[PDB]
């Protein structure tokens, strides 16, 4: 009953949807709405999603369940990856499933066809961040065979973090 | 008066990494580890990152002295070297610390009046810098300069999202 496959250029405002309130899923619990609003007025503005699905060096993908989106999958190269940190790189930036769809295995199957995806490509490397705190997705990521290269400190306020970077060689 | 500002000399690399870390560490050590902080000095303050910052003909790095020591240092940019390209013809207060052992003195005062004189001098249109939406005090000081909010810019840190304010204060 599952597929993947591309967003349409007619699926814009789903997409919006879709994003909008696996955001809100996420994030809803430990911060208020306003927030989450700032991030929604400049992320999923219908034309920054509509520059998004028309950059030809990055894909947005639909995982459906009889027929219905159930989560979303956005990957980078070239110069639309979110920051150069390797030569001949592929990017897994977002991964997104409704929660109402979760516990299926919708996301590993949608992680592994980003992995394939990447496989494709001919490129040398697919990379992603996660966060230094994160040890669950740390070790998930290592069972692929991902491996940290690089990290990246920060801060907000009085608190400052640290973002590892992840490679797997292609 | 005993007061000297001044840009931060070619050998003066290890006297600005010195007091770079001192500063972070003093405002940064009491709600992070040591290893947090580590990573960051690690990334932004090694001698080449501040050689190269040091020899970038957009940008300036200054000492506030005191008595002929460094008491905190002030970093600007424009063209292409400010952090984000939101304004034409813009020039960016990027950083400014002052020691806790020279805090309480005015010098933090006129290290930020001496960066407005600066701006104003580059006969660039604005001068803009970024501020936490939740700190509220340094709002109110920008404010009192003429700086005001012209856009904004959210985040995510695991399940916590933030947002800052860019304010531009018109020269």
């Amino acid at each position: 009953q599952v597929e993947i496959r591309k967003v349409n250029q007619d699926e814009l405002s789903l997409l919006q949807k879709i994003a909008i309130q696996t955001f809100r899923e996420t994030f809803a619990f430990d911060n208020t709405a306003e927030q989450l609003q700032n991030f929604f007025d400049e992320a999923y503005t219908l034309s920054v999603l509509k520059l998004e699905l028309d950059d030809k060096e990055s894909e947005t993908y639909f995982i459906l369940m009889s027929g219905k989106a159930a989560g979303f999958l956005k990957v980078n190269w070239g110069s639309s990856q979110t920051e150069q940190v390797l030569e001949d790189a592929f990017e897994i930036q977002r991964l997104y499933i409704l929660k109402a769809y979760q516990g299926l295995g919708l996301g590993k199957q949608l992680f592994e066809f980003a992995l394939e995806r990447a496989q494709i490509s001919g490129l040398s490397w697919v990379w992603l961040g996660v966060w230094e705190k994160n040890v669950k997705a740390q070790l998930l990521y290592a069972k692929y065979g991902f491996e940290q290269f690089s990290k990246h400190s920060f801060f907000v306020g009085n608190k400052v973090d640290t973002d590892w970077l992840l490679k797997k060689s292609l």
